[PDB]
């Protein structure tokens, strides 16, 4: 009853529905299951399948300090290099504990430079297709190749004591970024409150800013931001780190871009195994997993840098190649789904899903996506917990402005095992409703999985 | 024949079409007149309309010096203020103008700073929903309080003669940019031309990076940039000019972002009258026009700093108070559609069309829009002139990445005048037809206009 369903949903929304027994030729529904959609974050599903035939369940990521030259009473002559591999894991700890090993491996002093090698990677950290309002934002930090503890940094925002002077920023003096308040503090319920921002403005070498105003409160305002430059940030706790630890050195910190020959690793720190931050990925939508990934996906394949282009080129060849799937006029732009340019049809991403089904012995895929009831992004899905079908529904979120998305399996009241994907876009409430919104997508997902597992 | 129509487009590719009598109630034609879809630059018909409610036709863009202060024997006792109004087509030549004039006014020095005033509009320059990657693009130069010849300049770079050199960077001395090129120049048909890519990275105060890789050529690429900091830029032009006249000052070049009484106007530049600019907006798709008129209307409106949320709650306001047009769910994010946040259904936009048409006399609306076979963006329309609608057709045409869309208006067989809104989106052609993807678009519109004028 999927166009009664559709009555539940805002004025005017878009669906493209398919569902489909596993190893069947045939869907069981099919509701423009042919039309191209924003996939949202479950472009997650296509990128884990891909990283899984591309890199392996063991693949990990790696981060080394490397030296080049002869290190002589203690001091080496040439330059210590830090070769970050887009470890989305990575944290300050980890940079702490590499220079521990460099200092307890004889090494007192750099004479030469310290260089932040991120040639692992080239050009832009920001795919195309992302909204630049939200890159500040820290499920959009740039998933770059040097990243310290996801890129992402906390402030708190004082309002002033007096109305008219500038709102004050409290920052860990760790954290390497440099804050500026132009923050104007208003009266408890001001005439300028209503049209008047609170604004961040990024400025180079991880410089920011905030403009607008800051009604009064009792208690300061949170606040996270992205960091825009991870090769300078990496490169500020690394010196900080060295110069903790003891180590002293006469040049500067140089990034360096150009893919070059590896010196003698001293240090090193690998991530957990790829299945395992497929699993975190797939759970709890991690863009900075997915797209780090995505770009290692291009780069292992091609053996060049990898880029946002080299990714996609390698993910179509290996769905087409390996899977058995050609995506036709498909566009992959990222790996975690928040580029405006993905376009998939449901019927491209379920070839995906009945190939995941028929090989997910070999895979271990279906017990990484969330379990409707129990964990990840379905802990608590309304519509399906509704529906009856907690424990029964393994699927992948997907969730953007005005998209609603959700693909995945279905364990029916037959027991069958289905397939099914929900692309769900082009949703809007009336700004009376806009911070109750999710009312409509309950009542149709309620309707139609109870309909789903019923019937089938 | 809609649905056989659409067989000639690409695979997947979503139609919301409707067409109905100028005056009537019921449609002619809808498929899927209900369904919220981006509307890309038909948002301009939109903005135009508003524009003219709350502007009206004779309002122009004011630009100004003013000072603050006595002037004593040439000597200015205080402040020269320049104060920006968001004119999309000031000049460098209007600039010096107005300094040409201060000078004559007797002012040859400036005791006090040189203020740099935007305040007529407040937080980002742009939009909620643009993409990143098009912003240093000239087509989406942030359209900021502070406009000198759109805010986009041009360069020339040049591979060097030796492979392996850093390619050159040409920019024309006046123009208040600082250029660096870290651009690898390669040989002729080289490995690394397939995934190294060729890169703009803006940096603060107007600098710009090239970065990646350029094979050797025999002629310089041209390149045209978008300007990101309009208040500085505009800022060097004027010490530039001032200087060239032979004004001096002590202070200098500040920023003046909060709303302040007016000093004693001394130079102005106003543009042509709204309608004029209209209609350059309509006919060739200005997003600069649209999104500086666009934050006017909120304004004006409202009485406060424009913004983008200022100006969305006017226009729907407007439409509702003024055009009888309640918008319901649909999201206005900004006035020139590039935002891939703007939703809003064919019905919508209907209605739109429908008091445009009924107040066109009194509008001047429908001469503004490109006709079909003579100018503006359908100057040749082909599927328009495949199907004998030139001189017939008075359309705003929408596209961004996968879509086409058209607005506007057709005088059929009959010499009925039908209002018809085509929102065509999804759509996408396999990356071996890329550079040939409008072919499909122009089958289904040379069937579907041939199919509405016969009939109607």
């Amino acid at each position: 009853n999927v166009d009664e369903y559709i009555t539940q949903l805002p004025a005017g929304a878009n669906l493209a529905l398919m569902v489909q027994k596993v190893g069947a030729s045939a869907p069981a529904i099919d509701y423009h299951s042919q039309q191209m959609a924003l996939p949202a974050s479950t472009q997650k599903v296509i990128t884990a399948l891909a990283a899984l035939i591309q890199l392996g369940p063991d693949f990990r990521f790696t981060t080394t300090l490397e030296t080049k030259g002869n290190v002589e009473n203690g001091v080496l002559k040439g330059d210590l290099v830090a070769r970050f591999g887009a470890d989305p894991t990575l944290k300050r700890q980890d940079i702490r504990n590499m220079v521990a090993t460099l200092k307890k491996s004889g090494v007192n002093q750099i004479d030469g430079n310290v260089l932040i090698d991120t040639s692992i990677f080239a050009s832009h950290d920001k795919a195309p297709g992302w909204p630049w309002n939200d890159m500040t934002q820290c499920f959009s930090a740039p998933p770059a190749a040097a990243i310290v503890d996801r890129n992402c940094f906390s402030v708190s925002l004082y309002s002033a004591p007096k109305p008219g002077d500038m709102a004050f920023i409290r920052v860990a003096s760790y954290y390497p970024v440099t804050m500026f308040s132009q923050v104007r503090t208003l009266p408890r319920g001001s005439a300028e409150a209503q049209y008047c921002e609170l604004d961040v403005v990024p400025g180079d070498l991880n410089r920011f800013t905030l403009t607008g105003c800051l009604p009064q409160r009792s208690e300061p305002l949170p606040l996270a931001f992205a960091v825009q430059d991870g090769a300078s940030y990496a490169g500020a706790i690394l010196k900080y780190e060295l110069k903790q630890a003891g180590i002293t050195w006469s040049g500067t910190l140089l990034r360096q871009t150009q893919v070059n020959e590896p010196g003698t690793v001293v240090a090193s720190k690998q991530s957990a195994p790829l299945h395992d931050l497929l699993k975190i990925m797939l759970k709890k939508s991690d863009n900075m997993i997915a797209d780090t990934v995505f770009r290692m996906i291009g780069h292992a394949r091609f053996n060049v840098p990898g880029t946002w282009r080299a990714g996609s080129d390698a993910v179509r060849q290996i769905l087409r190649q390996q899977a058995g799937v050609d995506i036709g006029n498909t566009i992959i732009a990222d790996g975690s789904g928040l580029s405006r340019h993905n376009l998939i049809a449901p019927a491209t991403m379920m070839q995906v899903l009945q190939y995941i089904a028929q090989h997910d012995n070999e895979l271990n895929f279906i017990s990484m996506l969330p379990l409707a009831g129990y964990d990840g992004s379905l802990q608590y899905r309304a519509g399906l917990h509704q529906a009856g079908v907690d424990g029964k529904v393994s699927a992948k979120t997907g969730s953007l402005q005005g998209v609603y998305n959700l693909a995945g399996f279905i364990t029916t009241a037959s027991g069958q095992r289905m397939a099914f994907v929900q692309y769900l876009s082009g949703y809007a409430v009336e700004p009376a409703d806009q911070r109750n919104r999710r009312i409509p997508l309950v009542r149709f997902e309620s309707r139609l999985y109870k309909d789903i597992y019923q019937n089938n």
